[PDB]
């Protein structure tokens, strides 16, 4: 009865809602009810009974929660302090579920920037001042592990910049052996890397400065030492530095990851610096000097020939029961990413997966099964079904659960498992309303719906919601996947104006069966513009060939492949050849800007939001695993050929919108910077827009007036 | 015919030329020809020649030259280098001019700050690194006279940050004595004052940070000191301060000015922080203690008891030929700022000019003549002839030497006196075309033209020019001068929109018959639109019931009159109510902005840049003289009061257009993040647009792309 209104769109009415039990044993998990009052229910016996009154969770103001798992004390998280993508400070109140009262010997310091409970028991770990800190029992006096943290030069046990938003994707680094025999932690030197160095204008008199350490292409890395302790006897037997593996010291490197196998057990991954070759590493402890003993037989090398170790990261292992197995998915013999089960050398490696289209998660390996994810399903490659495999014996048996589950409404799929996968509950994100189930570890039948979005549901139904399809085109060797939104009542006899929405960047995926009502489906629903979004060359999941084909060769393909689909849309016979704009953010924005220079004639405007313009100013991590490195004998070349500035004479006839947040501590606002004043030097007009003090996400009202800003322009453009 | 183009006034194609004698002697002078030779003029014998050749002079490839007093020697300026407005680096070459070759030994370091001769002699004074050095003969070895030089905190000879843009306007901070028997020097420590940082993005990898002493408004000031040191004998005795009066040492204060009147007397000028306060102090070099001594009996009070002491600036004092009594411009008892001479005490001041105008400089003290620029003519506050006093003698006399010269072709006059005023150039700078004379004083006799602008008077015969008119307005007992541009073909009975170019700052003048081919000529002359510059409050050279009506209401006054004259522009029946819009730069971009947020409806768009967008971030010098600080005590409220950003809802539904360069300096960008960021929390659209690395001129490239995206905004906005 009505079109979306943008107003609809920054307001969230139309936001759904999901459901990720927060487990706590293999049959229990502590949601936190409407009431607020945090509530165990214990799958098994239905009973629910509730652990963490609204009242002593407001009494400290606390926005989280956080049982240990002998389930005798909770911390409470208040005065969350956000920084990075995933780092934050917080205050932290623990609670004696016993005495139903505080715990009151040696508090806390505040700002803690990590803290975690072992995985048995009630011992603390937390990171404050850049060091880690370790507590026997909730009301002890702390043990100090490490001394040479120091603000932003050193960090112990959470990342730096660079480790957090580009390797470990995660705010923390340090992981607690099993039961808690050992704990392993990162250090992390930033000492003599250089700044990044921004104003943020704040509300006092004077702008202040901030300084990140961050390594822009090319430049020094930080450095790590991964160390272990021993977490009953750490003054006795101090920290054991893990041995790297001579092949990854021999130049800059990295660590990936870490992963536990037993208490006596650590497998290690680093990652070259020059990212084609990953190596696995297999630790073991050694009674005799209390340390860790690495064999080059335990070493696992992961190497690509014809572009990057992994997908976006390494794979990580996941290990048998019988720990000392493990299975990994990675690069087939076809190019095709499949998981494989490794017992000694991986050179031995059996593949349980193959096919063209790929795993793309491994969820959980019990005693009998492999629960994973996977675009196979009738073979469109922006779907995830999750599928389980028996592991006992050759040739694996093999069922999709989520295929017919809800095959219309639900064809994109994660899960989330409870201990020993006695149960795990499937989030399905589209293509129709999102909706959260239980299902039963054994038998895969479903126990519960946890959301189904009754309200949404229920709201949406006054409102006529744009049309998607997904489809491909075939061009030359190469296959374009793409959605295409579509305004209600599309009279394809019409020549309606289209808008390109881009991202591309290396091992990403924008097709995807997802549902969100977002603002591309507005301008569908209520301004009468076609949306469209291509997949091609650098995008993941569609094996090898089409992945690593923007090795090295950034901001070419990404640009032709856009172009190629714009044409083919054009040649449909419904777009407008005379209203096509493309709007981008991030590497989007990279894209956005590249497509719309390119002297194509096709686009008539593009917006570029936050973009990078040149490789030599993102983090290395990133841009050295695609670009290589920007010296002379490797790849200054294409370094120099790609940016954004040098298309400088090719705004002189389209409309272009630049955007960006003057705070952006990943893409920097010299990114935008540059390019402003390469349209100066070449005398070219643009629009532009800075949001003060707003990061890389352009936050809280700043994405209302984001939106409301390209609204207009693209309406501008669209006369 | 032909209308004027935004090509025509950013190529400079209608720029105009003006002639300063370079004097040497009370008949000499020297210039640079048009094949750029510099050669000597005498007008008392008529006789030229090549003092310096062309190919020496590009020999070094310098761009600046300095001949001597004794003639003997000239210096050579090459390797220019912008600081702020006037600081600039340079390379300092010495002709030995009377041998034909180039000095050789002790030659002068690099990047010299500042660098002049003695006005006796050719002993040289130069800043090398903060630090003042002192050389007898041109090749002899430099004696350091300062010692505490570091860069950007110890300033000793030239000004720090704050000193030049906003007190001494100039490169330089020390003075010889006028016969060179002495050195008198400021050193101004930065040390504790906040700097201002911004970034500074450039060409390489990383952005730079850049650091600025900078104190805003009540924060912590520059501390000064002055010395002078005997030039011929520096060794003996060494630098000596000079006292500070009683009175100002009291609290905070600045050095305002200082003036030599003979080798053993010296004028100093103090401010009390406080500007409401100022005192001239008269020194005298003791013999017997070889130091300065300044009697308290010679302090000159200057105090305002309405608004501020003096000008834009205080006025510096002209002393008569008996080195003892001056003759000072400053407010009457009526108001009126007019000439006073001071023969020993303030109230025992003789009033010399007066009535319903004002004496705006000074130029001249002889034994018999004073020569003064005036408002008075025909009660046109606009425009500036010159007038010769007598003094001395009785029956007194008062001439004009301009008021008729050319009556209809120049009214805005400026002079340029040779030694002991044997001779002086007039310079007119409108309304008709600049043009620059030689003349007699003592006779004030036209000798000769010596730029008459032929060039532009011919190039602009294709030219269709708009009519400028300087009328005025009264309303409700106070009256507004204004400059109306007019549309060649104008139609009385047709309506036009309306441009306001505002600047309003306190102590300016807007409204002058000064020729000037700028931005808004090309509006009219092609775009049809009808522009307005309107003097109210706060703007000077009326008295001081208007000069001082914006103390410590910054920014309410001179809105409100903007409003009054657009609404009587309205009325008088050829402005299109519908099309208005306001733009300005600096202080004109503070009050664009309030303008166009008046909530009155008035303005459909309107355009700031760089402006002002609160008074606590602005330096402190200019801010406090209008302001008083922002504290309990004082005017913390109006600060408070009086920002932009207060008045970010009100811009709901108007076109704002906010234009801002990263690199500025003066007035920081952090006063634009902030509307910006205001404009969002209030979700306000508006344009923004930001140039890199470029200051508070916008110069170079810049301009070209600031001044045809503001037509475009405009033109749009009139569409
Ligand atoms: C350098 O100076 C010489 C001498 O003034 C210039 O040569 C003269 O050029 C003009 C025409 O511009 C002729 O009328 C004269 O006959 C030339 N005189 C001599 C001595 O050759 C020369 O043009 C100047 N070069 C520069 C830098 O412009
Ligand atoms: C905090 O938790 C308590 C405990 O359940 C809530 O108290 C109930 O509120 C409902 C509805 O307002 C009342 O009808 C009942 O009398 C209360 N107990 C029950 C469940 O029967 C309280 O509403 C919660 N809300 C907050 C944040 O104060
Ligand atoms: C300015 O510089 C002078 C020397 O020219 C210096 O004495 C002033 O204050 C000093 O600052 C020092 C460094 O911060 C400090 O250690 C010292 O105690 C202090 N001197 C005095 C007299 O106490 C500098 N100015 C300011 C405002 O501090
Ligand atoms: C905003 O969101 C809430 C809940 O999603 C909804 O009830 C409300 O009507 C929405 N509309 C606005 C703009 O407030
Ligand atoms: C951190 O790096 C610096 C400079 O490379 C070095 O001097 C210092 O010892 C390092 N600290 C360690 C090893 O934790
Ligand atoms: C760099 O720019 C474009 C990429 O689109 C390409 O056509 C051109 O040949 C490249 N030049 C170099 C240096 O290889
Ligand atoms: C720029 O200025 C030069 C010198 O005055 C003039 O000859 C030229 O015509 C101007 N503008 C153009 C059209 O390039
Ligand atoms: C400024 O000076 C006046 C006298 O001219 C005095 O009344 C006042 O105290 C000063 N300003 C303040 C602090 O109000
Ligand atoms: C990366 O390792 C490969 C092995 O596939 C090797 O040939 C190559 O030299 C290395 N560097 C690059 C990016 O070429």
């Amino acid at each position: 009865m009505r079109a979306l209104t943008l107003k609809d769109i920054l307001n969230g009415t139309f936001s759904y809602k999901t459901f990720f039990p927060n487990w706590i044993s293999g049959q229990e998990y502590l949601h936190q009810s409407a009431d607020n009052n945090i509530v165990l229910y214990n799958i098994e016996t239905g009973q629910s009974y509730t652990i963490l009154s609204n009242r002593t969770m407001k009494s400290v103001n606390a926005s989280n929660y956080g049982l240990s798992p002998d389930r005798q004390f909770v911390y409470l998280e208040s005065d969350y302090s956000k920084l990075w993508r995933y780092s934050y400070t917080a205050t932290y109140y623990i609670y004696d579920l016993s005495n139903g009262e505080f715990v009151r010997g040696n508090e806390l310091p505040r700002p803690i920037q990590y803290l975690c409970w072992s995985p048995v028991g009630s011992k603390l770990a937390y990171v404050y001042q850049n060091n880690i800190y370790l507590k026997q029992r909730p009301g002890d006096p702390p043990f100090q592990i490490t001394f040479n943290g120091r603000e932003n030069k050193i960090f112990n046990g959470i990342p730096d910049w660079v480790y957090e938003e580009e390797m470990l994707a995660t705010k923390y680094a340090l992981w607690w052996s099993p039961n808690g025999k050992f704990l392993a932690y990162a250090e992390f030197n930033d000492t003599d890397i250089p700044v990044i160095a921004y104003s943020y204008y704040g509300d006092e008199q004077y702008p202040r400065t901030i300084n990140i350490p961050y390594p822009k292409a090319g430049a020094k890395n930080p450095v790590v030492r991964i160390f272990i302790i021993d977490t009953t006897y750490p003054a006795y037997v101090g920290p054991q530095e893990v041995p790297v593996p001579a092949m990854i010291a021999s130049s800059d490197y990295y660590f990936s990851w870490l992963t536990w196998v037993t208490d006596e057990r650590v497998c290690l991954q680093w990652l070259k610096r020059v990212q084609n070759v990953s190596v696995l590493s297999i630790c073991d402890f050694r009674e005799d000097w209390q340390t860790w003993d690495c064999p080059k037989t335990q070493e696992h090398i992961e190497e690509s020939r014809t572009g990057w170790a992994g997908g976006f990261f390494v794979s990580t292992p996941v290990f048998s029961y019988d720990a000392i197995s493990y299975y990994k998915i990675f690069s087939d013999k076809d190019g095709y990413k499949h998981i494989h089960y490794i017992k000694d050398t991986v050179e031995n490696a059996i593949q349980i997966t193959s096919g063209k289209w790929e795993a793309i998660n491994i969820f959980r390996v019990t005693q009998d099964s492999l629960f994973y994810s996977s675009n196979e399903f009738e073979e469109y490659p922006g779907r995830r079904n999750i599928y389980r495999i028996s592991i006992g014996s050759y040739p694996p048996s093999k069922k999709c659960v989520t295929c017919h589950l809800r095959k219309e409404r639900c064809q994109y799929y994660t899960a989330s498992f409870s201990d020993y996968a006695k149960y795990y509950a499937l989030v399905c994100y589209g293509p129709g309303i999102p909706i959260s189930t239980l299902h039963d570890g054994r038998t895969d039948q479903e126990i519960k719906i946890l959301e189904e979005n009754k309200e949404l549901e229920n709201a949406l139904k006054n409102i006529q919601l744009p049309k998607e399809e997904i489809k491909k085109l075939e061009v030359d060797e190469i296959t374009l996947w793409y959605k295409m939104i579509l305004p209600p009542q599309f009279d394809r006899s019409k020549k309606y104006p289209l808008l390109i929405q881009v991202y591309g960047g290396p091992c990403s995926q924008s097709v995807r069966s997802v549902f969100a009502v977002n603002w591309i489906s507005y301008l569908a629903s209520k301004e009468g513009m076609v949306i469209a979004l291509v997949d091609g060359r650098g995008t993941a999941f569609q094996g090898d060939k089409l992945l690593y084909a923007v090795y090295r060769k950034l901001g070419v393909y990404e640009v032709e492949d856009q172009i190629t689909a714009v044409r083919k849309f054009i040649e449909m016979g419904f777009i407008d050849e005379k209203r096509i704009a493309i709007w981008g953010w991030s590497y989007g924005g990279y894209v956005s800007s590249l497509a719309l220079a390119s002297g194509t004639g096709l686009f008539k405007c593009g917006i570029a939001v936050a973009p990078v313009s040149s490789w030599e100013y993102y983090a290395s991590v990133y841009t050295e695993r695609f670009m290589g490195l920007p010296t002379k004998d490797d790849n200054l070349e294409h370094y120099k050929n790609s940016t954004v500035m040098a298309r400088a004479e090719y705004f002189r006839n389209v409309d272009y919108l630049l955007i960006h947040g003057t705070a952006d501590d990943n893409v920097h606002f010299q990114n935008s910077a540059q390019i402003a004043k390469a349209l100066v030097n070449a005398q070219v007009d643009f629009q532009a827009m800075w949001y003060s003090d707003q990061n890389h996400g352009l936050s809280g009202l700043s994405t209302n007036h984001l939106y409301t800003h390209m609204t207009h322009f693209l309406k501008q453009c669209f006369s």
